[PDB]
C-alpha cells in the first residue's frame, strides 16, 4: 500500500464532473475544479487543466495525470509550510501518507489550523493525537474516510485500508 493506492481509495475515481462531498465541481480522483456554483466556471477551470476541450469529460490517463500533480504539489505545500515541515519530518513513512491524505483532502491552511493534534503527533503521542483529531468538522462530515486516516495516525499500519 502507499499514498496513491490510499487516496484512490479514498477518493474514487470519476471520468465526469461530480459535486464532491462539500458539494463542489471535481473530477478524477478528487481533484477540486471550482467551489463556484457555475458548471460553467467548473467546464472552463477543466479545459484549462487538461489543455483541452473536453466538454466535461476526462479519460482515464488524463484523471491519472491530474492525481500525479495534486499528490506532488500536496507534499510540496507540506515541505513549504513552516507549521506543517517540522510535523511531517518527524513522522514515519506510514504516518507521512496519512499527513500527505489530509492535505490533498483538506489544503494547507485547513490542516494547518488543526494546531493541537500536530503538537500531538510531534510528540507522538498517538493515543492523544487520535482522540483529538476527531473533535472535528472533518470527523464530523466525513466520518469513515477521518476514521480511516486516524487509524493510521494512531497505530502506525495499513490496516484500515486492509
Ligand atoms: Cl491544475
Ligand atoms: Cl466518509
Amino acid at each position: 500500500m502507499n499514498i496513491f493506492e490510499m487516496l484512490r481509495i479514498d477518493e474514487g475515481l470519476r471520468l465526469k464532473i461530480y459535486k464532491d462531498t462539500e458539494g463542489y465541481y471535481t473530477i478524477g480522483i478528487g481533484h477540486l475544479l471550482t467551489k463556484s456554483p457555475s458548471l460553467n466556471a467548473a467546464k472552463s477551470e477543466l479545459d484549462k487543466a487538461i489543455g483541452r476541450n473536453t466538454n466535461g469529460v476526462i479519460t482515464k490517463d488524463e484523471a491519472e495525470k491530474l492525481f500525479n500533480q495534486d499528490v506532488d504539489a500536496a507534499v510540496r505545500g507540506i515541505l513549504r509550510n513552516a507549521k506543517l515541515k517540522p510535523v511531517y519530518d518527524s513522522l514515519d513513512a506510514v504516518r507521512r501518507a496519512a499527513a500527505i491524505n489530509m492535505v490533498f483532502q483538506m489544503g494547507e491552511t485547513g490542516v494547518a489550523g488543526f494546531t493541537n493534534s500536530l503538537r500531538m503527533l510531534q510528540q507522538k503521542r498517538w493515543d492523544e493525537a487520535a482522540v483529538n483529531l476527531a473533535k472535528s468538522r472533518w470527523y464530523n462530515q466525513t466520518p469513515n474516510r477521518a476514521k480511516r486516516v486516524i487509524t493510521t495516525f494512531r497505530t502506525g499500519t495499513w490496516d484500515a485500508y486492509k
